[PDB]
């Protein structure tokens, strides 16, 4: 209701947000910005920003340093994520030419050397690595599951693949001849990779314990630790490695992290940076630049080590104030595991007060000290926010992440429930709600069906309600995803699907869903609405038009977020 809720939700979404993609058109920053109502690509060279694309896009391919063009990735299916590629000569912004040799497909990742575009894509029958050059399109290799291109140097192509059991393998190929070589580590998963001058692969390896840098030789697969000049990086003992890449001057840039915050290193030496999380690091005009974000700082571009902002959307002081504080707490779970949980105390709610356990998606993702529009809106609306990194989350080692494999709506739901208990027992919460999108929405449905009475009400957006029907509606990448998560078991696919436990729901439920979502399809949700109806269950639903899982306009963001906040405010009335 409140026109107040609406203005805050609108304003939070309206704040401009930027991601750093690279350096192009000689020496200009290439950035993707959620600005002017949607997701666009821009060039930045010290002053005014110049828009490269026409209609909104979803992303751009990673350009090689200085290339004179940008490759836009744009959904041509009204949200179903069948993307087409469009190139823009950086000397003629606004003029696009579609790469017609590439039929629409789910584009997963890509790099542009300036002479060749190398990308991974998913169709109904497969996931593959492709190369498009002066001679046309070539399929370099068929991949086992989600795979992403990380880097290209010379004829060598390096990437990361989720090829089995939740583990991430490294893979290589040749631009000229294609082919596939998969490198698995028995110690953990590779998280980042960049080809060295010596033509070997430098990669971040996340183990049960610490994460570390290694050198993989493509020719024989031998692996050895990589030691850097400066020991700052090694003594930091990172638990995860976000990204790494060689700068033009040959120096190795690494962004690593622990407990939800990251640090920047150049050849092993620490480089001061604003507190929170950082993205890729680029050398621009001899200077270091990166993206930065934190729970109170929308994604922005800054210079290091000063932290001065090059591109930044301003968060209004009043909205900034609605977040009275934040903490990282370690929730005690059913089996004694400690669940790292970020907490946001609303300056507009009392203590104890209305609290929302906002569950992250993925499952391979994490709640860190990074901007979260959903969280900020709840705080502005008067709710404390509890964000737990349930098992399956990234950021706390290989072991914690892999526990979810073969156990959806099992141990991780116990962690979500423990975070709820902690909220109550610690004195923060007077009443509890659960809210989440994607895997998080799945968790809302799992909570309401398997833990009736735990929460007062639940919000489920772009959620999974039935693994079976979703599977039958999935492309090659998502079918493989579901097989890995469920261990390939039909029993698990069925028993862990909320659609088969509707009778147990007792709390009000709000369903929010983009009509053309191709990751978590709408069809099974319509069946869920039928069951709720037939069983006399209380519920509301909001289906968003011409949109899918990847929101790319400010108005669509309002359509998926506003109903959620209105629903909770109304429940809060009792
Ligand atoms: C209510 C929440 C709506 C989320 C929809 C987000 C659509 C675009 O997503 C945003 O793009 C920016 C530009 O690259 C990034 O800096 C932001 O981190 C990212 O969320």
């Amino acid at each position: 209701e409140f026109s107040r809720i609406v203005r805050d939700v609108e304003r939070l979404i309206a704040v401009e947000k930027y991601s750093l993609q690279g350096v192009v058109d000689g020496d200009k920053l290439l950035v993707v910005g959620f600005s002017e109502g949607s997701v666009n690509a821009y060039l930045y060279d010290g002053g005014e920003t110049v828009k490269l694309n026409r209609e909104p896009i979803n992303s751009v391919l990673d350009p090689h340093y200085g290339v004179g063009r940008v490759i836009l990735v744009r959904d041509v299916s009204k949200g179903a994520e069948q993307h087409a590629l469009f190139k823009v000569n950086t000397s003629r912004p606004g003029e696009e030419q579609r790469l017609e040799a590439v039929k629409p497909m789910r584009i997963l990742s890509g790099v542009d050397t300036g002479e060749a575009v190398v990308f991974t894509g998913a169709t109904e029958d497969r996931v593959a690595l492709y190369a498009l050059d002066g001679g046309g399109l070539r399929e370099l290799a068929r991949l086992p599951g989600f795979g992403f291109v990380s880097d290209i140097r010379g004829d060598l192509i390096a990437g990361l693949g989720f090829f089995g059991g939740g583990r991430v393998s490294l893979f290589t190929s040749n631009l000229s001849s294609g082919g596939l070589r998969v490198f698995d580590s028995g110690e953990g998963s590779f998280s980042s990779a960049s080809i060295s001058p010596g033509m070997k692969v430098t990669a971040g390896l996340e183990t049960a314990r610490e994460a570390r840098l290694v050198t993989v030789d493509p020719r024989d697969g031998s692996v050895e630790d990589l030691e850097l000049p400066s020991k700052d990086f090694s003594s930091y003992r990172p638990t995860a490695i976000t990204w790494l890449g060689y700068l033009p001057d040959g120096r190795l840039a690494v962004v690593a992290r622990r407990e939800g915050r990251s640090a920047v290193f150049i050849d092993g030496e620490r480089v001061e940076a604003p507190q929170g999380n950082h993205g890729r690091v680029v050398l621009w005009r001899g200077k270091l630049v990166t993206s930065h974000t934190s729970l109170s700082t929308p994604p922005r571009i800054v210079s290091l080590p000063s932290g001065e902002p090059l591109l930044e959307g301003g968060l209004p002081e009043d909205l900034r104030r609605s977040i009275a504080g934040s903490r990282l707490v370690w929730v005690e779970s059913f089996d004694g595991s400690r669940v790292p949980t970020y907490v946001l105390e609303s300056g507009r709610a009392p203590t104890p007060g209305p609290t929302v356990v906002l569950v992250h998606g993925g499952p391979f993702a994490e709640d860190s000290d990074s901007w979260d529009t959903f969280a900020a809106s709840l705080a502005a609306a008067g709710f404390h926010v509890v964000m737990p990194n349930y098992r399956g989350s990234t950021g706390y080692g290989e072991e914690w992440r892999l526990k979810i494999i073969g156990d959806p709506c099992g141990g991780e739901l116990e962690d979500v429930s423990a975070a709820a208990r902690w909220a109550r027992e610690s004195g923060l919460a007077s009443e509890l709600y659960i809210m989440g999108y994607s895997y998080g929405g799945y968790m809302t449905l799992c909570a309401l069906t398997m833990k009736p009475g735990l929460f007062k009400a639940g919000v489920a957006g772009a959620s999974v309600v039935d693994w079976e029907e979703m599977y039958e509606l999935s492309d090659a990448a998502f079918r493989n995803f579901i097989e890995q998560l469920t261990g390939g078991s039909r029993e698990i696919m069925r028993s862990r699907s909320p659609i088969n436990h509707v009778d147990r729901i007792k709390e009000p439920l709000a369903l929010i869903h983009p009509q053309n979502d191709s990751r978590t399809p709408l069809k099974p949700l319509l069946r869920l609405m039928g069951e709720l109806l037939a069983r006399g269950k209380t519920f509301e639903a909001h289906i968003i038009p011409d949109a899918g899982h990847a929101i790319n306009t400010m108005e669509d963001a309002v359509k998926i977020l506003l109903p959620a906040v209105f629903f909770l405010a109304t429940q809060r009335e009792r």
